[PDB]
């Protein structure tokens, strides 16, 4: 098919636009043909371009498996990725409507979006700079700090509950068809100044949600509704940066069809989650398939870094979350949050975790780093790196958490079931490592290494529910031997421990008939607590290849009591043991903790 060139500085809207020799100047020539773009068509924006007060709204078109549509850059890479900068302009706005009740949230309203993909399939978008700046909002994460009062050091926030929602990239399905094979690659998304509060409008860095294609009046409409399902398949977001956005970093899969998955009777925000189990057929039919989120960097999101929602077996890997929950605090999150009818309340949704799933089935979170999730001591009711939330079969493996305000992992309330947390390193995670607030059963927590400083402890004090703890290394990183509270509460049997390593503690858990005790961590691990304290300058995950890595301190010493000392785990959630934190195969009786020497 056809290739179109646009050059902010060298082009003219009087050119044919079909040649680098004679390119267009503005995105309005692209907006005009957007829905007529065809398989194989490309739109190439020239490195060094700035499209200020402009936007790209592509709708109701598709590539083919063999001829996809491409939005990318052309020219001298060194001039910097072409910038698209809508700046909130009225021309960037559109009307969002789920067309049903999809939670006690604002789910209906005006949205400013720099790059909107509405029912577009088989499209790749790459190599773009995307902002949605409000010059009247300034709160950069690079120089952010906790201030007792609002708007100190010439920061400025709009705390309005009714602040217009903004997104850098919005993926919207509302045709009752599958929106499939969307690739976002190597986008630099920043300064998307959305609503501080709203969780389920297209409000943040990147947001994909599905709407009903028409209102549902009564049960009589289900037969039709269930056969024209707006949903996502094969969404990939990779190599992208999302920085200084409100509220969400990356959110994929919130859907009107949650009324089928969450079994609403009246469709009046009334739900039945059953035992927390989610049927395969249900999440596959009404939710999102083949969602892949990899090699991204999230810095200073107002709320959560990355959240998969109503996704079937999504894969979230090699991503980095850095200093999120910036705006989830008592000074910034002040207003009485909107619903569609009135108020959801003051402090409603004043909670955020790092990288996690909402009502997903067997999501895989592997090879991710999360640093210093913010504000647990200033009004953030979460502040964890990881949150096995409402959902079934969450797998967290091979992840690094550092310095999070409140704990490494949460497992959140009654309908959070069948979680595996294995081969993860937690270092300097504050006020707890494991957060077990009223969680459901089936949770297996094994072959983790957890470095517990004097500002933390093994369990959050509010922990009260089920966890099977095996082959862990617990390190009391203080100057005396601590008597730890190994056990709080009894929901679904409470915390059961077997065959873990307890370093520099004065006691072991009552339930652990197979405890390994060591007084000195230096007889166990090469250099515990020595992994990094902040994300690599580049935003990439630190390397885990070579003779030398930043994680080498978690390697067991040559005659470590960790070596071959684990029980052989039977994973309670049908997740086969394969390798350790570094990709080293597990050989024989596993080594205690997250690293096979
Ligand atoms: C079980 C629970 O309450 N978990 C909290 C999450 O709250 C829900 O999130 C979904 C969005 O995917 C809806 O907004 C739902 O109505 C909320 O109750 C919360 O999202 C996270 C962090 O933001 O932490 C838990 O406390």
């Amino acid at each position: 098919g056809t290739t179109y060139y646009v050059s902010s500085e060298h082009g003219s809207d009087d050119n044919a636009g079909t040649s680098q020799k004679s390119p267009w100047k503005t995105l309005n020539k692209v907006n005009e043909i957007a829905s007529d773009l065809e398989p194989g068509d490309s739109v190439l924006l020239e490195y060094g371009s700035e499209f200020n007060d402009q936007w790209l709204h592509i709708h109701d078109t598709a590539g083919t498996p063999d001829a996809p549509i491409t939005i990318s850059a052309y020219g001298d890479e060194a001039e910097g990725k072409p910038l698209i900068a809508s700046n909130g302009v009225e021309g960037s706005q559109w009307y969002q409507d789920y067309r049903a009740n999809v939670g006690n949230h604002k789910t209906r309203g005006t949205v400013s979006t720099t790059l909107l993909l509405k029912d577009v399939s088989y499209i790749t978008v790459s190599n773009l700079e995307i902002t949605n700046d409000d010059e009247s909002v300034y709160d950069p994460i690079d120089t952010w700090q906790w201030t007792d009062t609002a708007d100190a050091d010439g920061t400025s926030l709009d705390r309005s509950a009714d602040r217009m929602d903004r997104t850098g990239v919005a993926g919207i399905a509302e045709n009752g068809s599958t929106m499939s094979h969307v690739t976002l690659d190597n986008l630099n998304i920043h300064d998307v100044d959305g609503n501080l509060y709203n969780k389920h409008m297209a409000n943040g860095g990147i947001y994909f949600m599905a709407h009903l294609p028409k209102e549902r009046t009564s049960a009589a409409d289900d037969a039709w509704l269930k056969e024209h399902v707006s949903r996502f398949d094969h969404i990939t977001i990779r190599n992208s940066t999302v920085k200084d956005v409100d509220r969400w970093g990356i959110a994929v899969g919130y859907t009107a069809y949650l009324n089928y998955i969450d079994k609403s009777s009246r469709w009046q925000n009334d739900f039945d989650y059953g035992d927390g189990t989610i049927d395969d057929d249900l999440i596959a039919k009404y939710g999102a398939t083949n969602v892949l989120i990899e090699n991204n960097t999230i810095i200073g999101a107002g709320g959560d870094a990355i959240t998969t929602m109503y996704c079937d077996r999504p894969v979230i890997q090699h991503n980095v979350g850095d200093r999120v929950s910036k705006h989830i605090n008592s000074v910034d999150y002040t207003a009485n949050v909107l619903n569609n009818t009135g108020n959801a309340g003051v402090g409603y949704g004043r909670v955020a975790a790092g990288i996690w799933p909402w009502r997903c089935k067997d999501p895989v979170f592997q090879y991710n780093e999360v640093y210093s999730n913010l504000n647990a001591d200033h009004g953030n009711g979460d502040g964890q790196a990881w949150d096995a939330d409402y959902g079934d079969g969450t797998l967290y493996q091979y992840n690094y958490s550092y310095g999070n305000s409140f704990a490494s992992l949460m497992i959140c309330n009654w309908k959070a079931v069948n979680t595996t947390f294995r081969y993860n390193i937690s270092q300097n995670d504050k006020r707890g490592v494991f957060d077990l607030p009223s969680n459901g059963p089936g949770n297996h927590i094994y072959n983790n290494t957890v470095y517990v400083d004097a500002d933390s402890r093994v369990l959050t004090t509010r922990s009260n529910s089920q966890a099977q703890f095996e082959n862990n290394i617990f390190i009391n990183a203080t100057d005396e031997k601590k008597t730890e509270e190994w056990n709080i509460g009894g929901y679904y049997g409470g915390q059961v421990y077997d065959n873990n390593l307890y370093v520099n503690y004065a006691n072991t858990p009552a339930s652990d008939a197979n405890a390994i005790v060591a007084d000195d961590v230096a007889d166990v691990l090469e250099d515990a607590g020595s992994a990094p304290t902040a994300a690599q300058a580049s935003g990439a995950e630190y390397s885990r290849k070579g003779s030398t890595t930043v994680f080498d301190g978690y390697k067991p010493t040559t005659n470590s009591p960790a070596i071959n000392a684990g029980k052989v785990v039977s994973d309670l959630n049908d997740y086969a043991v394969e390798h350790d934190f570094f990709g080293n195969t597990i050989k024989g009786k596993p080594d205690l903790g997250a690293v096979e020497s």
